[PDB]
């Protein structure tokens, strides 16, 4: 078994057909299934797995009261072949209310990062054992990706935030090899805050589209040099930007290089990547709330300041049914890369308080250079029939 | 590990033999199981699967009403080893409410359909990858085998139709190499309505018996051409046709080239397969209900325009249980291949309203050279018994 | 891989020791486990697997009700590791009322018999394949071992009875290479019924102990020549009888010829095994009812007529607690070919008719050269505590 | 496959980072999952398993009543991949009330005690075949580990007592190759008393620190010799004790050779490894009830008699919430060997009367070399929400 290289030309894409679904909350009303909330999907270079962060409960459960909340002691990460929802006899990989995943070629790397807001611990573990870890550097809420980490030649990346969730923070990219930490970079460049990057391998490099929680509704970008450890970072160019909330697409601004005060503060979790000057990109249909979900390719999207000409897209779910975090990752094919995509279906509070507790279903779709028709898949669960 | 080839004779039989069952329904009435249709068996070098079309839910689950309808965007495709039930375990390989799969020698071929009527997508799913995707063509239910494809030295073929389901429709033979779409042939021959093929390898080549929804009770045979591409079709000869509705046997006609205009409207999947001048073929045992299940072989049922001497009957499901589908698929043994086939057993709606649900459980036999004896082996559920 | 052919030498055993135990009724209580009866276990090369005939539906379900019957069409053989109890998640290897199966040292064999009383069907699956099968010869209950059976140097070898529970019957063994049936010997020698034949490899042949269900409580013999197909029968030596009913020990007589006419109708599955002159043994404490089980070895017991000097007791299961059917598996050691035996623990209908249902879990020990305490290792549930 | 050495240093560590979780207990309140007591965890080369003692029924049980209790017939040894919860497709390994496992490079040594308090059985199962016994020596609750042997180029040791719970017992050392028991030596020393050793291969031997129960609230330390199987043993020389009950850290004494007479009587399984002069243990926070646990470095703790200079605390449960037993695991990294720890989270009676079972979950740690912050990792089920 070789190191995964990445060193293929990006798949030509001409949109995207469905790819896997789990009906996670259907089944939760007839069977004992994990809450669960951040989702993503990673493969081996053989086949794809579904991971999660658990909420330590299954959702017929008097333990899912309250579950909306973010961090306690007993989410761990969850980790399934892709498809197979998440039942009790899910593998817990390790204790994380935040986490990313990825592997090498070789064996899996999982960054898990668990305990106090103020004092957090990441652990590293790779091939099954605990290999390295470091402690919260801003003593704010240690912070990582919730997709997957990506790797070359051995050496893997990931993308960590510790610090203000609502103004300048301390970001830092973590180089990993074997699943120990052999060096650090700080955030550089033009991004003023990131969060929950979606990554993916670009040959020689890794770049990044992520999250701005403090002033942009345009999303961030970070580009990571895996030769000399160097930083750079900026903004999608596209004037159809990625984040929710957002302003309407008569009103939206980018400029490659600033977040754009447009209903910055909030935001959640995305993906976009580059074709050439174009760029394909999701997000959620509604602009200020997290409902529905798109995707489309924006002529001079990545190259042009402000672009809003869009083709290609394609309804994921309709705006009437809820979404949530979505994120990339990429497959390996005979002669190109593949660009994939995972979308999170929250269901539960705090839109629906009907019932008490929060979790989700996935369903995914990747690249092709094929056709395809139209469609909406969303989770599918009637409120009205879940246990409360 | 080599494609394969299926370059063996077929095995002489004089019957078929108990192989499986998976109870499912019983087992529904006391855990927690998927609510499926549509199931179909397919085997690797090694060993078999059973495969189903989930309707994204469990029985014993307020998700279960209504599930009569064919087609929502919750249906998956399910995959267990053969003789395990679809418990919360089991793995969902795709987004699909319609679907075929076979394995070329190396590695899995799936070919799933979802989306919305009159614009579906159907996925080429290879070795765990998104490979292919094709859309509507005739935008009127794109819609596949529902039971295995066949491949012969890497390359897989799988019959699918667009269009009306009582008239004219747009029939295609799709050919696929590491599922990569390579070539696309119409339908060509006197067929004159393809529906829910059951293909078999038939070195050089691959032939299907089908469903002819629009005006023929007598089945129509698909000849398929590996070599050139090149597509034949007519109707299967035997006087006893295989179609659910049909005339009674006294009345009931076939010329082997045109569909026979007696209660041809409507149909069910089912199978046939030749020897010499004889055909194997299974049907329901009511005319014009998918109630119990009988095999026979028909003299000349191959070779000669409405044979209708059989012999070798056997009662695989009595006229008092209710059946469904059937299809073929084919197994390699050290000398000869071996012909198998699945029925599903459909419980629920529309036929027992005590229950809001539709589901099925499956039995499955296999081609002998051997010697057997009577049973009846139907789903065998107690509709008082079962959550409604 | 390589044929097993069972050529060490027996291992010395001083008694036996604690191997396994699954718990499966207290688990009923509290979970979805499957209602079994007829159990054994068998083992490959490198591990070892418990099977059942499960009676198509779970415990705590109504189709529980009148389980007590020992042949529906929804009864199907289940297999697990040794110590995984009959969960949801358990495959369904083939349909069989009756069953046997065995690994050559490269693939399973399955024995498989299901269908009507008067005209059933034995299939032979091998290796994931069906690969032939056999019809009823006496129309009267075709039925076989309900424990392992035993392959030497690629030929696998099974005792099968058709016929008459309480008179002479038609008893043949079969002789299966690659699960196609080679040949079939009648059975000869002085034993006057055989049933649920216990078997073991002894090099160069295999021999069986059994159950006379007409007019012996002492055990037939059955001896298998596996080079020349020959056959040889007769009866345990022992003076202490191992089938249930039986005399007490006082009044109790075999002499190795004839079955002894003494409660000789009825019985119940067992086993022995030759040490030299001295003879192994299990059997139920109780003389009348399958209630209790006691191992120990016979002085004598295999070469001297009415034998009774015992030596080695062990209690298994105190005479307070149910039992049942019980067999015996070989498993391969560096230097020698070591016994092991299961014993059914048969809870529900007709003794406990609180419950509807009957079923079973099981305990297993396994030959030991080193030395043990005491015990007894009932099924453990409490009948008042479960669904009923 | 090679036979394990062990011959890497130890990993330096700055501390433990956390590990894995299972939440068996809030997931038992929404799922069927294993009463169990006594787990821990030991790896094979590739990846972790837990462990623990089955009671032989699931949580939501009428069976887990009055489960409090240490010894029943029905107490199995459950193993599944670390981080996978107790669900009803866990394997049962053997039977077992007392038990420790490990793997030498090759297969896993199952070491099983089950039977009569004052006859019970000791079964060696390796590479899923019994391979040996032993009778209970002192006729007085034969008993071992509850946490991991330790294999050096084959051979297996383990530690086990027979005799009082509180005055002089019968302890001994065995030696055993694949299975095999091929020497038992006495113990030795100056240690009075030796229950649950949790031990760690030192090269070239193996060291061990378990629970005196008669005398000491200071941990006996146990060395093994692999060499020449001879036995040294004396006290843990940390005046900070590591036993529960113990006096408090003012009071408390251990002069390394003797217990100390403080609070001796009764005690929990607990675990340390030295560091050179240094110490690394772990304890209950409470010094009379099994409530909380911490873990810190003694400087001296090792070399220096009644050292209490202690620093690099960590909080692994807080005060507020029940924990259990603890025990040490190795873990071979890529340069050196890193010590592991599990922690049992013991729920319900005696100290949680509402329900009427006794059941735990577990927490795990692992050694790091890199940096840490701040937790509290409970078992954080509800008591009120949990099926009584
Ligand atoms: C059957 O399915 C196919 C494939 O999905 C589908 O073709 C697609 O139609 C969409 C919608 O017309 C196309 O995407 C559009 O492209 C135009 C540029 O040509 C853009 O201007 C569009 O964006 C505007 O309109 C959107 C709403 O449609 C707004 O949401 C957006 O804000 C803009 O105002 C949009 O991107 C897409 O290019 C084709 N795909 C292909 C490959 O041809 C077809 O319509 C379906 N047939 C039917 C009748 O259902
Ligand atoms: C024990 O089991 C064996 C094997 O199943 C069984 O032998 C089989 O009997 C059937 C029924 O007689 C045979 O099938 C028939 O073959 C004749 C030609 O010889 C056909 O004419 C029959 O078809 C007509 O009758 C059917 C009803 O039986 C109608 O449904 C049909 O429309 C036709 O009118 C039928 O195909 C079969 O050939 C044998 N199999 C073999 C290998 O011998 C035997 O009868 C069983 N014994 C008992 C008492 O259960
Ligand atoms: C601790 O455990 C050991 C191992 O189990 C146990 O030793 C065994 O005791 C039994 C009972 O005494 C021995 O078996 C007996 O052997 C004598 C011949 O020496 C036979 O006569 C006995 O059979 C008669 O008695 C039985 C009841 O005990 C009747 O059921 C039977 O019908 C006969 O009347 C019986 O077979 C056995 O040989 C030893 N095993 C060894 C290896 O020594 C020991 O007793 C236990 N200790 C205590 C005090 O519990
Ligand atoms: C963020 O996390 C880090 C890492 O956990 C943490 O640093 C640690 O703080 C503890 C507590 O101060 C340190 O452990 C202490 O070490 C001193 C010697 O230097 C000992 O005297 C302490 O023992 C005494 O105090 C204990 C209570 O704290 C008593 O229980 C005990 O009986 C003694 O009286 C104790 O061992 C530890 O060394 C550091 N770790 C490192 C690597 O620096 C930091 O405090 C956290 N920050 C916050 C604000 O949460
Ligand atoms: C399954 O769904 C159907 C349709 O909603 C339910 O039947 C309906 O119930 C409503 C409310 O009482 C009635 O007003 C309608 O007349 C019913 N519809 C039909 C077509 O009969 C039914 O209750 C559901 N089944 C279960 C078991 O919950
Ligand atoms: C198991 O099945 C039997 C047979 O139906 C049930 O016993 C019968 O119950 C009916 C209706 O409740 C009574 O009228 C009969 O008197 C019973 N028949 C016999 C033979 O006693 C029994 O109730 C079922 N058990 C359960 C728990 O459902
Ligand atoms: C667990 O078992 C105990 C003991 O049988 C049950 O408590 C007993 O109940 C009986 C009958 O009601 C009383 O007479 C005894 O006084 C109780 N014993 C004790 C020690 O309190 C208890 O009900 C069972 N728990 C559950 C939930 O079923
Ligand atoms: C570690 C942590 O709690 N991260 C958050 C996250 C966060 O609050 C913001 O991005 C602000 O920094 O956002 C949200 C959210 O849905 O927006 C979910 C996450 N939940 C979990 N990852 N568990
Ligand atoms: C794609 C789809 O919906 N196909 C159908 C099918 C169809 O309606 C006819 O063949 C007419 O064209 O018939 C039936 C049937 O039970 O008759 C089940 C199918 N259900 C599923 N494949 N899900
Ligand atoms: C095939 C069949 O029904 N065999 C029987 C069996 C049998 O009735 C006697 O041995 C008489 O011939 O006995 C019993 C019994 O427990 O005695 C269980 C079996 N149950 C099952 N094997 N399913
Ligand atoms: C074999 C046995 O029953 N051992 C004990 C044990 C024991 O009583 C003492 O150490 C004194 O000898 O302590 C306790 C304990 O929780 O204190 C759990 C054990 N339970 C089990 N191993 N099952
Ligand atoms: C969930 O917890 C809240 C707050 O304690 C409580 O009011 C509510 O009743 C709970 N919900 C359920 C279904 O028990
Ligand atoms: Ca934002
Ligand atoms: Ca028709
Ligand atoms: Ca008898
Ligand atoms: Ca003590």
């Amino acid at each position: 078994v070789e190191y995964r290289n990445w060193s293929k030309p990006q798949c030509q894409i001409t949109g995207f057909a469905p790819f896997s679904k789990d009906n996670s909350i259907r089944l939760s009303a007839g069977g004992d299934i994990w809450v669960t909330r951040e989702p993503y999907v990673s493969c081996d270079p053989g086949k794809c797995y579904q991971f999660a962060l658990g909420q330590g409960t299954t959702l017929d459960n008097k333990h899912s009261n309250d579950t909306v909340h973010d961090r306690i002691p007993h989410r761990t990460l969850l980790m399934n072949e892709l498809g197979v929802p998440f039942h009790l006899g899910t593998r817990q990989v390790c204790i994380a209310w935040s986490s990313s995943s990825c592997h090498d070629g070789k064996a899996w790397l999982h960054v898990c990062i668990t305990g106090d807001d103020k004092n957090a611990t990441a652990s590293f573990i790779y091939d099954g054992r605990l290999v390295d870890s470091i402690g919260s550097w801003s003593q704010n809420i240690l912070r990582t990706q919730e997709s997957e980490c990506v790797c070359i030649n051995g050496t893997c990346t990931v993308v960590m935030t510790d610090g203000s969730a609502s103004g300048r923070a301390d970001t830092r990219i973590l180089f990993i090899e074997e699943g120990k930490i052999v060096h650090i970079s700080p955030l550089s460049g033009s991004a003023q805050h990131i969060e929950e990057c979606s990554c993916y391998p670009r040959y020689p490099g890794v770049r990044c589209i992520c999250r701005d929680n403090w002033k942009g509704s345009n999303r961030p970008v970070v580009d990571i040099n895996m030769e000399d450890y160097s930083i750079d970072s900026s903004y999608v160019c596209s004037g159809l930007v990625g984040d929710t909330p957002r302003n309407d697409d008569s009103s939206s601004n980018s400029n490659c290089r600033n977040p754009n005060n447009e209903r910055g503060t909030q935001g959640v979790k995305g993906w976009a990547f580059d074709n050439g000057n174009d760029l394909w990109m999701g997000r959620t249909i509604s602009k200020e709330s997290r409902s529905g979900y798109e995707t489309f390719k924006v002529i001079g999207g990545w190259s042009t300041p402000n672009s809003k000409s869009q083709v290609n897209r394609q309804v994921i779910v309709d705006n009437n049914n809820w979404s949530g975090y979505s994120g990339i990752f990429s497959v390996e094919g005979k002669s190109c890369i593949n660009r994939c995509f995972y979308v999170e279906l929250i269901r539960g509070r705090p839109q629906e308080t009907r019932v008490w507790w929060t979790s989700n279903s996935i369903v995914v779709f990747c690249g092709t250079s094929g056709t395809y028709g139209t469609g909406s898949w969303p989770d599918g669960a009637n409120i009205n029939f879940m246990p409360i």
